[PDB]
């Protein structure tokens, strides 16, 4: 599935920000607008025994050009909360369920 970082009007949002995938399905996060952006999974808000480090960016890492992507595949089922670190307070957060 594809997920925009930033809406086409420059809003600080994931598009879409809530979605479900099947296990081992890849997510392509693409830098669209209002970057730099990143994608961090909340270590306290993912399925038990998942290593966040394996599925996220560092808080200190950035995508800073139009069309940079980050891709991940999730296999444990459950809900995964993520955010963009610099824009978290703007409300650039999301949630995926692996079902
Ligand atoms: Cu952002």
């Amino acid at each position: 599935i594809d997920v925009l970082l930033g809406a086409d009007d420059g809003s600080l949002a994931f598009v879409p920000s809530e979605f479900s995938i099947s296990p081992g399905e890849k997510i392509v996060f693409k830098n669209n607008a209002g970057f730099p952006h990143n994608i961090v999974f909340d270590e306290d808000s993912i399925p038990s025994g998942v290593d966040a480090s394996k599925i996220s960016m560092s808080e200190e890492d950035l995508l800073n050009a139009k069309g940079e992507t980050f891709e991940v595949a999730l296999s444990n089922k459950g809900e995964y909360s993520f955010y963009c670190s610099p824009h978290q307070g703007a409300g650039m957060v999301g949630k995926v369920t692996v079902n």
